[PDB]
């Protein structure tokens, strides 16, 4: 795990300096109150002129112990109706792939934003959960309703 603490470790720095306004990325705690940098506990506001402007996103972030080789599994907690989500909270998005756009330079910051652009667009060619899939494909007005639900419901205070 040395090399990818190390790495981790970067990212907080880089993070802590500059980061996007209403993201959040902070590693969780262990038991004992020790940092623990494999977990991190995010958050991603809906983009401003989108049905998702004003929620809040949480997502855990979970890193292998071969971080930066293979990309980190981001998870939405609670699990968020978007096609490209599966029913896990797991992001499917092919920056998240190893085998596809995954690239080990690839920062925490470019994650979000990434999802964060996903939110607003989905990929119609990458299916993750058929309840939401089927419904922005057949049904695009229905789709738009419950996610403006969904950003009401996660609207922080």
């Amino acid at each position: 795990s040395g090399i990818a603490l190390s790495r981790l470790a970067q990212e907080r720095k880089a993070w802590r300096k500059d980061h996007p306004f209403g993201f959040v990325a902070v590693p969780t705690k262990n038991p004992d109150g020790t940092m623990n940098l494999m977990n991190w506990e995010c958050a991603i506001p809906g983009k401003k002129g989108t049905p998702w402007e004003g929620g809040l996103f949480k997502l855990r972030m979970l890193f292998k112990d071969d971080y930066p080789s293979s990309p980190p599994k981001c998870k939405f907690e609670p699990p968020l109706f978007h096609p490209n989500v599966y029913p896990s909270g797991t992001v499917e998005l092919s920056i998240l792939e190893e085998d596809k756009d995954w690239r080990p330079a690839i920062t925490i910051k470019q994650i979000l934003l990434g999802i964060q652009e996903l939110l607003n667009e989905p990929n119609i060619q990458d299916p993750a959960q058929a309840e939401a899939y089927t419904i922005y494909c057949q049904n695009r007005v229905e789709y738009e309703k419950r996610v403006r639900a969904q950003a009401k419901k996660f609207a922080p205070s």
